């Protein structure tokens, strides 16, 4: 075939029911999830492939980065319940691997504070059982696929996309490559 198992993507002998349809992992400490993130635009390129009612969800996870690792998996959780990805998720991937600013979970919060989440909101939050069930929503995901290395996707709980068999000549080519696998695995 042009798309096989064990090529583009790989099939989980032990498939996930009911998993979110389309499904990202990732971590701030990750390097190839940061050129994931501001290169390549992977997410997005993925969603102007995607079908008509399909759903993308991205969860942080916390076995990179060991301490700080899970404050930022929390922190996530705080992105999502308030709707702030889109403004925290750069400042976030620089503060860890460009300027290495964020070293506390303090540092963590000035991101938000600077982005202009209101303190109170963001603590508030932070502190909430919405909050917490997020964070084990995301680590549940990780846990129903034995996740050990970021970045990931699954489709449909079903398969696993697999970057290394897509060639890095060109960085478009890549993502034309990569999304559009997606796409396949998404109409499977």
């Amino acid at each position: 075939a042009q798309y096989e198992d064990g090529k583009q993507y790989t099939t989980l002998e032990k498939p996930v029911a009911g998993a979110p349809q389309v499904l990202e992992f990732f971590s701030f400490f990750c390097p190839h999830c940061y050129q994931f993130e501001e290169v390549l635009h992977i997410s997005d390129n993925v969603k102007k492939k995607l079908p008509e009612g399909v759903k993308m969800t991205k969860y942080h996870v916390n076995f990179m980065g060991g301490d700080l690792g899970k404050d930022l998996t929390q922190a996530w959780a705080v992105a999502m319940a308030l709707g702030v990805e889109d403004k925290v998720t750069v400042p976030l991937f620089e503060g860890v691997q460009k300027t290495q600013t964020i070293r506390s979970a303090s540092d963590i919060r000035d991101v938000f504070i600077n982005a202009g989440i209101k303190g109170e909101e963001y603590d508030a939050a932070w502190n909430s059982f919405v909050v917490k069930s997020l964070v084990a929503q995301q680590e549940k995901a990780a846990a129903d696929v034995q996740l050990r290395g970021v970045p990931a996707m699954f489709v449909n709980g079903k398969y696993q996309l697999n970057p290394q068999g897509m060639d890095t000549s060109n960085m478009d080519v890549f993502v034309q490559q990569y999304a559009d696998t997606v796409k396949y695995l998404s109409e499977k």
